[PDB]
Parts: C-alpha cells; structure tokens; sequence
C-alpha cells in the first residue's frame, strides 16, 4: 500500500527520511523523490564519505541523473560537471526546455542559466586517490557495499502515482565522457503509472545493453510480481553475461521495483546490494536475493 | 522458410544506403560490416551556437553496442561508435570525450559546418537513418547516425545515440530502429519495446503497430495533439519477416532482400 518509497543503498536509507516527510505529508511523488536526493547531495558528511565525488580518469567529477514522473515526463543530464545538485538540474530540462537529455558543457551552461552554481566537487582525498590510481591507470570498476554511488530512488505517493530518480558519479576512473546508465531512460530509471517502476545499481553497460529498468517495468506489465519481475530481468542479464563470454563476478547488477499497488521487490546478479524501503511501518534496510549462488 | 539475407533502414535515401549494405550482404558478410557501410553512406544543421554534434550508436548480434553524441569534428560517428564499443570498457561517449577517443583511434579532426550552414544558422540567429539488417548466416545488427541539431541547445541528446530508444538489437528476438522525434523516442523506450512484443509473439509488423498504439494513448495522456507528435519504427525477426508502423502518414523506409531494394509504406495510426 501507500506511500511508499524504495532506494538503493544505504544512501537511500537517508534520501528516504526526506522523501517520507513529503510523502507522508501527501506531497508529489517527484517532489519527495527530487527531495530525498537533495538531502543526500547537500549533506556534508555524505559528502565527505565520497557522495557524488568520484572522478573521471582525467580528474574530472562528472555527473549523470535523470528524473521521471507520474505522466512520463522526463530529464537528464550526463556528464555534467560542477554543480552540486544535478537530480534538480535533470528536473529543470524536463520542466523548462523542449528536450529531455543535456549533456556536457550544454548541460553545465544549463545548469548556470537555472541559477545553479559552479563549485568544486573533487575532495583533496579523491583528488589524492585520482593520482595514486594514476600511476597504473587499472581499470576496474566495482560497485558493491563499500563501493557505490547512486541513488536511484522509486515512489508511490497518497494520490496513487509513481516517480522516481537515479543519479551517480560512478564509475570513478570511467573514461572523460563515459555515460552511464543513470541518466537513459529505460536503462536506470522507468516509470509507468499504469504498471510500476523500477531503479538500478551496478554496471551501467550492462543497464544499458539489457535497457534494464524498461524491461523490469514491461515484466510487471506481463504479470510479475516486482521481485519477479526484477528475478527475471537479472536472469536475462546472466544469460546474456554468458553469451558474450564474460564471467559474472564481474557483473552487479541490481534492481528494485515498485507496482501500482505499492507492493515491492528486488533482486540482484550478486550478493552484496542492499536497498531502502519506507512505508508506514517504518524505514528499513533490505537485502534482496541474488542470482551467482 | 527463413527470408536471408536482409536490410531494412528508415526514409526515402534508405533506399541508396541500402545498396552499400547490400555489397556486404550480398557477399555473405557480417550484418554488423553491412549497417556499418550502410549508414557510413548517409556520414560521407548546427546546434544554436553553430557548433555540428553528431550522434550515433550500433549493436551487433551478441549484446555488443557503442554509442557517441554530440561529438564534435568527426565526419563518421558511427565508426567511432563501433570503436566504443570493440575498445573501451564502455558503451557510450559523449562530448569533448568522445572526440579525444576518436582521436586516439586514428580518425581525423576535420571541420564539419559548410560554407553555406555556417551563414544559414546566422540567417536563423535572426529570425538522419536507422538501419536494421539480417545476414547471411542469420544473425542481426543494427545502427543509426544522425547529424541534425536543428538549432536546439548546445548539448541536447535525441535518441539515434540511446540504447532502446532508437536502436536495439536481439538475436534471439529481432531488431528495431525508430523514426520522428527523439524526445518521445527516448521517453517511450520505443526500439526496446518493439523487440520485447516481438519477444511477446507478435510478428514485426504486429510490434511496430502495438508499440505505436501504446505510444498513442501515452501521449493522450499527456494531453498533446497527436497531429504534433511522429514516432514510428521499423522491426525484422530472425526468420527475416519485416514490419514499420507509425504515428503519422508520410514516413516510408526501404527494403532489400533477394527480390531486390524497394520503397515501402508501412500503416500509420493517425487517420
Ligand atoms: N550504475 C552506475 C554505477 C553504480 O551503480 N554505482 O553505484 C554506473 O554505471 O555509472
């Protein structure tokens, strides 16, 4: 039932403080979505634990979120750098320009044009830990407990509607421009108010090749419950790991899901993720299952 | 009775694009060489700032994808988009990103904004193709490139360069590629939605109709005028059974399989 708000990780357990104040208030799901991101963006010890700190191989702390509402409505921005709060700067192209994806410099320049600021998001430690990691240039990206970064975020408000947002810096030591599956539509993040929504954590390619939260989203439209549909989903990813030849510890892949009926799930290639669901009850941390026994 | 090998891409100069595949096709070659060359045809307007950005993306028979936007300076984007994919660890660059990669592969800087742009986006101040093919040896690729800013923001991103938005690709299923605008594309998923109905048993042409029919009502209930929005897409299955639907009349793509490269007109919902 509802509200209800679902997060990945444990910043999501904070996002979803904020995001539970509006709703309860029966507040928009996207403004408490919007909300509960913003909190974890503007807190400087979230900050100061890497929150939206990870740089690019060139230094560079880029940012990838886009936002989705009840009535598909939607904005991006990827690859932007230098502003803080770039879930609200994805919900200024959705609700101020024709389009619904920005990225680079333009997405910067946007951002400026909005009132946002520039400031820098590189922390002297990042910054110390870019140079050591330099001296290598070794590749490998991770995403589990102690090493994440995104908040996607998926919610049923009082009136019965979806909205969601997903938003990282990851992959630290990603390539200058490399995107994500964060800010693609139907990859990190889809909303229909009709079915559900679904948000994602972990490799991005592997999001994106699968468009993910898409399928997750048309398997609960085809029946599944929310954890089955995100099981199913995780399933196809296996699959496909295997037919491309690759090994699956080196894949995470996480999914969390929400129907109309506020009834939720998740699921999971790998043990090791965790998620956030506040409902009436309360606000709690939960480990889904997982498919690599 | 499999219908092999296969191309399909959008709009009219599909139909030439179609005779570069079709020399890949044709010699029993990879689908993933022939929408490569094919839409590298289409490759051989500036944002609002006069700057060209070009998007492209390309996924072969086994999950493989790449994908560039708004790069900068580079004549083929899709190629750069093959490199992404078959050289990095990731499947998409944007930016300033994408044209120092490219770089790194050997392709060359050039400057993209003609004579006659340049002075008609000052003129302005005042005031594109998927293809989808089936080779030989039955397996499915895809690509799309688009070179077209109209005047929209610097930065802006349709979506010939999103995975499931212009392009997606499934061996065990089929391949879709979307024509109209990007935006609605993008929001709808539309190439990824397309492949799972063929996945749900509906034939290519069922797919692309469904997909569109559903993309109807989504736009009725955001309250705008049909009249104002065009999607539409084109499908094959792995059996080389083709299809393409949408919104609006007008649109047409070009078909070449062994009875020969034609101009066909799909249906559309918009009556
Ligand atoms: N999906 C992100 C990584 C992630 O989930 N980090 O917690 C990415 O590919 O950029």
């Amino acid at each position: 039932n509802k509200p209800i708000v679902l997060s990945t990780w444990n910043f999501g357990l904070h996002a979803n403080v904020e995001a539970w104040k509006v709703l309860s208030k029966g507040g928009k799901a996207l403004d408490a979505v919007e909300k509960g991101v913003r909190l974890v963006e503007d807190d400087p010890t979230e900050r100061s634990v890497g929150y939206g700190g990870r740089p690019d191989r060139d230094g560079r702390v880029t940012l990838d979120a886009c936002i989705m509402d009840e009535n598909y409505n939607i904005g991006s921005v990827a690859c932007m750098e230098h502003i803080k709060n770039p879930i609200s700067v994805a919900r200024a192209v959705m609700e101020k320009t024709p389009h619904v994806m920005l990225v680079g410099d333009g997405a910067l320049e946007f951002a400026l044009s909005q009132g946002f600021k520039k400031e820098n998001l590189l922390t002297a430690e990042s910054e110390k830990e870019w140079k050591e990691w330099l001296k290598t240039s070794q590749y490998k990206p991770i995403v589990n407990i102690e090493n994440h970064d995104t908040i996607g975020m998926i919610a049923l408000d009082a009136q019965g509607n979806l909205s969601g947002a997903c938003t990282t810096s990851d992959m630290a030591y990603k390539m200058h421009g490399r995107v994500g599956d964060s800010p693609i539509i139907g990859a990190g993040l889809f909303v229909d108010n009709e079915i559900g929504a679904a948000t994602a954590t972990g490799h991005g390619e592997e999001v994106i090749r699968t468009v993910g939260t898409h399928l997750v989203v048309e398997l609960m439209n085809q029946g599944r419950t929310p954890q089955q549909a995100c099981k199913e989903a995780v399933e196809r990813i296996v699959k496909i790991v295997n037919r491309r030849g690759k090994n699956l510890k080196d894949i995470q892949v996480g999914f969390i899901a929400l129907n109309k009926k506020g009834e939720y799930g998740a699921y999971c290639i790998q043990d090791g993720f965790n998620f956030a669901v506040h409902d009436q009850k309360g606000n709690r941390l939960e480990t889904p299952g997982f498919a690599l026994k």
